[PDB]
C-alpha cells in the first residue's frame, strides 16, 4: 500500500526544487494539477514562494518532490508518507488562508498518504 501501479517516463529534469535526484524516472500520477513534467516544473516554481517560510520550507520540499517528481522504476511510484504531510500542516498554515490544498495534497487522502514508509 506504499506503492501505486501507473506507467513511467523519462525525468526531464535532474533537479527537484535545487535538490538533485537519485533517480532517472518518473510520473504525473499523483499531481493532479499536472498532465506534464512541463505543467509540474511551473507548479513547483510557483510553490517555491514558500522558501521565503524556511520552517514550512524545509519540510515542505520534500513533500512537493515526493508528489510533483516521485521516483517511478518498474511500472511503480511511491507514495509520499504521512509523517511527510502532516509535518507541513503548521508551518505551511499560510497555504490555507491563501489558496488552500488541493486534494492531492491533504493528508487525509490516505491513498496517496499512507502510515507509513
Ligand atoms: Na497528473
Ligand atoms: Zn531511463
Amino acid at each position: 500500500f506504499c506503492k501505486k501501479s501507473t506507467t513511467c517516463e523519462v525525468l526531464k529534469y535532474n533537479t527537484c526544487l535545487g535538490s538533485p535526484l537519485p533517480y532517472t524516472h518518473t510520473s504525473l500520477i499523483l499531481a493532479e494539477d499536472s498532465e506534464t513534467q512541463e505543467e509540474a516544473f511551473e507548479k513547483l516554481a510557483m510553490w517555491s514562494g514558500l522558501r521565503n517560510a524556511p520552517r514550512c520550507w524545509a519540510v515542505i520540499q520534500p513533500l512537493l518532490c515526493a508528489v510533483y517528481m516521485p521516483k517511478c522504476e518498474n511500472g511503480k511510484v511511491e507514495l509520499p508518507s504521512q509523517h511527510l504531510c502532516q509535518a507541513t500542516r503548521n508551518p505551511c498554515s499560510i497555504v490555507e488562508r491563501e489558496r488552500g490544498w488541493p486534494n492531492f495534497l491533504k493528508c487525509e487522502n490516505k491513498e496517496q498518504f499512507p502510515k507509513g514508509c
